[PDB]
């Protein structure tokens, strides 16, 4: 799988368990088409989210559910979800690993592109 | 103005200047209506998108287009902007200073809410 | 003055108010000799800590007290305190902005450097 | 081994290789002693750093040579290095992982703490 997803929790200092999240990728259109979706194992991490066949080159989103994370802790936050948006480009091999750091009034995300 | 946007450079140690953003709404029909939009200032800083009297209680998105920005500087970014979707006002007016910290393949984004 | 610091809460959303630092500088014998201290405002700034003539070139070190500001909030934080260790003055005089946003297990600090 | 520090590149989105740093122990007179120390491998992470054995509570300071990374890299950098300073406490089973994500003129440091 060329494509996983990380989530950490900046206020517990732990990964971000449960965390529901939602891909999808850019059509013709101009129109967000699901992809794939999930949620964050006891780790925080979100494996198998697609295949190096189906994942073409092309603009995906990422939405990262952390609003229901933070009402779930009984912490209210600030954003309604955390967006990544980028392109997947085929150059040569690549792997891609989003990562989030979550706080209730901030948010990080780094992609880490490895071959 | 009751909603202002600062972005800095991680790679410069700067404000990040001329970055150009677009504020949505949420519409009736759950639909991305245009807000307003401009562009930061040689402080980084974005002001006089709004009122109090037009910042209405509703569910906003800060659009910077970051790709843009880095694409200027000879550098090919990650990203393709930087989201920021938030519910504004639904405990009655408050000021908001959205932050945002800017790197190649890393972004993070931080809101100042005041009343 | 050429050094500034500020200090933002990410779980509250809010400047960190009442954050207590000390700055020092490098000595000849490789020893940190006090500089400055002083504690942030209500805007979560700290100003006024030395002036153009007595912020030579040298090794300073800012060690900011995050561990008192979380327990007084009733949170045990992950660090002891942030520190930023830099080299100022080194091509001439600027000035110096040190951000730091807290988290109770994660904190970020950038600079911004103007001439 | 119940320390790993794993150390991220924001501005080319990759691991961090062959960072060097420095573990220290505070002892009783508050000085800080050697402890251990590495370069992070191919993948960004320094494993094997301490034993269960050996890492009893106490204050340590991880001390992450940035600067050299970055001048290794042809890119001038703000920080001397990043200090990551901090208590272990036994309270029940813990592993700690120590994250940092590194730009020319900011970073942010991230404490996993899991059983």
């Amino acid at each position: 799988c060329p494509l996983m997803v990380k989530v950490l929790d900046a206020v517990r200092g732990s990964p971000a368990i449960n965390v529901a999240m939602h891909v999808f990728r850019k059509a013709a259109d101009d129109t967000w088409e699901p992809f794939a979706s999930g949620k964050t194992s006891e780790s925080g991490e979100l494996h198998g989210l697609t295949t190096e066949e189906e994942f073409v080159e092309g603009i995906y989103k990422v939405e990262i559910d952390t609003k229901s994370y933070w009402k779930a802790l009984g912490i209210s936050p600030f954003h309604e979800h955390a967006e990544v948006v980028f392109t997947a480009n085929d150059s040569g091999p690549r792997r891609y690993t989003i990562a989030a750091l979550l706080s209730p009034y901030s948010y990080s995300t780094t992609a880490v592109v490895t071959n």
